[PDB]
């Protein structure tokens, strides 16, 4: 109907005008206080919709069902349902019944308080008496908190105490310099709506101590989420952020204000960690009387999540990367307990949840070393540490014998001229190489040569006993690990490189530590485990016991022999079986790209700890085993 | 070894697919620049030569052949393929191409030169345009009156956003439909259609005669198009045409790159003869204009005309007499088999199927439950009680039916025993003592089923196999051979008795029904129907004996002349008629309960000059095909004498 075509539109656009918080568009389109029915004056919605929704912060009003009929010559009526979300939880449902007005295009709604709530007599106030639930903690193995609530410093200003003029602008400068803010953020944080110069407007939330206080600045205590390790655990733990309307749209069960996880475990365990706040609306009628309030809730605190993480080992693993790109995973391999999941470089989770400028958020996003990435959950080529695996498969299927002695001359080898420029590279020119020599000197030519004999079928049959393609039961995103891009290599180069961990393998450090724990479990593979009360899951006979008793003594010699590639760790005087690794990522736009350093290490005398550590795009004499000591000493002092 | 030439393979394939779809940006988007060992021109100077030669000839459908990619150097390559190409003038078959590739950064590049596009020239020349279009031929009726023709038309329509907005928008629809004999929701329907929007011109109606002053939004366009004088009344037979799709040229490589093509009916069946061959002189040249050799040269030849047996006025009379109901009607001259009328109702307007498609309306009346796209005259049905005359004819031939035999039938329903359950053959008039002639007059199904059971199944099939069951008729109409049954044996007394009066698994379309019923106008000879006027008459001798004809036809006149005949209303016409009515209820051993159909067969038994059969699906009683018969009958009697 062309006459009332603006009758369906001019109610839903008002409902969305209340959704986005612009109450004056809503309270700007009413006729007057005419006697139909009463109703209420044009300018007497001044404190209404603002002082009732300031403590409520209600958003998410949606209709989903609109059909308007006719009643009189000048009356069209409502009868439909709606829902919304306020500070006290979900309010479903709402029944709306209101009348229209007959005008020349100005389809004016005759609002009376029945259209806000399904019954409202008039001229009455409310009482909130709210109580706020606390978010659940995230604890380590020993109950040390990785995410909890702390007392923070709320920084703000009141505009009247800054003065006027060049003295006021100089105070604005002094605030911006002291609070590490901009002048423009302060100027339109103040110069906005709802402001009057004696109002305390907030500007920033600090975890550390109070800075310099120029005239106008104002300090307050505030309760918020705190991360005692911060950067050292940021990618794992994540951060929380304020509720937006878009999260209300995905899950209307949420509140209107409050916190929501945006990454890491805070997003992964958001439902368990959140809980529900307490308090009720309590519409009075200016004497103490209560009518009745329909949909309401009680208080319920969030639940705690306890991890297998060792906080001190997490910090030692992160600090040992020295701000460079890399990742470190440590486990107790008999159990699968993830002791540390460090990813570097990292971001500051406290500043991300306490208000971070767009300056710094893009500086984190502009950083080519990508500090937002969970590198322990990112697939890499494992590097030449993976020689342990193919050696193990070779001792299982009878194609690799430890007495076999290959003659290799030089540093470079290719199968024929068909390989063109590509050739397998090694570091030490050792003429006579058996398997133990290959493992001590990290000889890639030996294993690639012994991967082409014992070809693809024997090789992939050994690899298929591992966890390739499996989704691990962990609260981390984690692509499954792949052998190669396709079901077959279709080339000797790819097979040969797969033999020493290059090529198209993609294995993240966590599933990399899963595959490597067979050397501490006599061939049984023990799955990683992050939640401290999940029961252990293994997978038996992935490799044979005799492969383990052949390889692990040679991995001891990787440390103990002066020619060992991890001989520097011999100086620590602790029992170690180790494997170093390289991987050359070519980045096929220029030649001779970046090289990553790897270290696998565990204690072979008690099997109580294991570590895999990646250092990505190393520089000269910089390696993952150079960075490993302080974590190793910690692990064997405290995991025996 | 190396995979560089597989990138050259995919590059040549993407280059061909970019030339075929027409995007000359991507065709010149992976070429080199002006050099001595690279592409001959720049990027903006290669698109300039495609859009005025390939785009001028509307070059579509490059089909690749035996693509060889090899390697003579490390930076340059050598590819040599064969192909075929479709032009405005038709199709060139055998030609050889070659070229050289390039390597910069892992992705490969084609080094262009002006003989990869034409196999003998080198550069510095242009060719355009030299085509001479041909006209599609006519489909004519028996007397030269056209049923499909090409010529100039005037059609009306609307164009947004010159319809406007607000009420002033709908204010323009109130002036159009008022002035051009239309409705308003149809105007709102054609703008609410698919992606075609807004500056396209959306057609509404063909305008005859002078153009009035137009209201806002109204748009008149003059087009040289395909027209159908009878419209819906022959839409199923004639069909409609559309534009030539790349799919249509993939199925037939001999077609020209553009033009019109039949999409249904006779226009599809005769498309090659109806179209012609364009003329032109697409050649190779130099910059001045002198030529060395030619590529394609053909004298233009317009499409040929195809004269049918159809009578335009009888066809229109047969279609209007169905009154929009579901049904069919076939009319012939039985001595020669000329198909005078082939009417199928309901129908669609073929002029709107050519002048636009109207996708939202296409799906609207192709999922119409009355399914008007179906050519019901080529669709197999149960022939109904009319088929008794065939069973009688077989019975008097093989001796198992004698006219003097009187059965005693009491009631209106009959079954052989109770092993038939609830099923019973039904009659309409409760006549106690019924001979063959009584059973043809009153249309008594119970006499015929009884006499069919007494006759063998082998006696019955032996007579049926002298008809055209399983034969492919030599007609340019798609149809299935008519069937006696789903299986070679009935293996059921119910199925056999019902087949005896035209029900069961018997499937015969109205054109096949006219062919079988022609024995009664040719003394037992079956005359095959023909649709093309010049085709020789085809017959089949002694399908039934002539004494059976001289027994049955005197009874068919009394179906009209006797007060109890089921076609006695036709006796008011005062014209000599022999007739047989029929019914068929849609329920058998292996189907769902549906409706009732109302058949009529009639012809002149004095001069054997015309014959009709009409079906009228979903009778909805107070109606029958005998009720809708008389106007086509008076026309046939006056014009085929």
């Amino acid at each position: 109907t062309q006459a009332v075509e603006a009758g369906e539109k001019t109610v839903e656009q008002f409902v969305q005008a209340l959704n986005k918080g612009d109450y004056n568009k809503a309270a700007g389109m009413a006729s007057k206080k005419a006697a139909n029915k009463s109703a209420l004056s044009e300018k007497e919605i001044l404190e209404k919709y603002q002082n009732i929704y300031g403590a409520a912060d209600v958003k998410g009003l949606e209709i989903s069902n609109l059909k308007v009929d006719k009643k009189d010559d000048s009356t069209y009526s409502f009868s439909y349902k709606a829902k919304m979300n306020t500070s006290l939880g979900e309010l479903k449902d709402l029944s709306y019944k209101g009348t229209l007005d007959r005008n020349d295009g100005k389809t004016t709604i005759n609002w009376q308080p029945n259209l806000v709530f399904p019954e409202m007599e008039g001229n009455d106030k409310v009482s909130l008496t709210t109580q706020e639930a606390t978010r659940g903690n995230i604890l380590d193995r020993n109950g040390e908190p990785l995410a909890t609530t702390g007392k923070l410093k709320q920084l703000g200003v009141v505009p009247s105490k800054l003065g006027d003029g060049d003295e006021k602008t100089a105070n604005i400068k002094a605030i911006a310099s002291a609070f590490d803010l901009t002048e423009d953020a302060i100027n339109q944080a103040i110069s906005q709506s709802w402001v009057q110069p004696d109002y305390f407007v907030p500007l920033k939330i600090i975890d550390g101590a109070t800075p310099e206080l120029p005239a106008g600045a104002t300090i307050q205590e505030v309760d918020g989420r705190y991360y005692p390790l911060g950067e050292a655990a940021a990618q794992l733990i994540g951060y929380v952020g304020d509720i937006t309307a878009e999260d209300i749209d995905k899950n209307p069960e949420l509140s209107s204000n409050g916190k929501i996880g945006r990454s890491g475990l805070e997003m992964a365990f958001d439902k368990d960690l959140r809980g529900t706040t307490g308090g009720k609306l309590s519409i009075t009628d200016t004497d103490g009387v209560e009518k009745k309030v329909l949909i309401e809730h009680e208080v319920q605190n969030g639940k705690d999540i306890k991890l297998t993480i060792d906080a001190k080992a997490q910090k030692t693993a992160f600090d040992s990367l020295g701000g460079k790109a890399g990742s470190t995973v440590a486990t107790t391999p008999k159990t699968g307990d993830l002791l540390a999941l460090a990813s570097s470089p990292s971001y500051d989770p406290n500043k991300m949840t306490n208000g971070i400028s767009q300056e710094d958020y893009k500086a984190y996003e502009e950083n080519p070393e990508q500090p937002f990435i969970s590198r322990f959950a990112t697939g890499y080529a494992p590097g030449s540490t993976f020689k342990m695996i193919t050696a193990a498969i070779g001792l299982d299927n009878g194609t690799i014998d430890p007495n076999e002695v290959l003659t290799i001359n030089g540093l470079k080898w290719q199968k024929d001229s068909s390989w063109g420029s590509y050739q397998v590279t090694r570091v030490s020119d050792v003429s006579q190489v058996d398997l133990k020599t290959a493992l001590i000197y990290s000889d890639n030519i030996y294993m690639a040569q012994e991967t082409l004999k014992m070809g693809e079928k024997n090789f992939r049959a050994g690899l298929d006993k591992f966890i390739f393609g499996e989704d691990l039961d962990l609260p981390i995103s984690m692509n499954p690990a792949q052998i190669s891009n396709e079901e077959s290599f279709n080339s000797d180069i790819l097979l040969a490189d797969t033999g020493y961990g290059q090529g198209e393998l993609l294995i993240n450090p966590i599933q990399q530590a899963a595959m490597y724990s067979v050397f501490a479990n006599n061939g049984t593979l023990v799955y990683p485990k992050l939640i401290a009360d999940k029961e252990t899951k293994d997978k038996k006979n992935v490799i044979g016991e005799t492969a383990v008793q052949t390889i692990v003594p040679d991995l001891r010699e990787v440390v103990q022999d002066v020619n060992g590639t991890a001989h520097s760790l011999s100086a620590l005087g602790i029992p170690l079986a180790a494997k170093t690794g390289t991987a050359e990522i070519k980045e096929k736009q220029d030649e001779k790209g970046k090289e990553n350093s790897f270290l696998f290490a565990f204690n072979p005398d008690n099997q109580e700890y294991m570590m895999v550590s990646m250092l990505e795009n190393k520089e000269d004499d910089d390696s993952a085993t150079k960075r490993a000591p302080e974590l190793l000493q910690y692990l064997n002092q405290n995991y025996q």
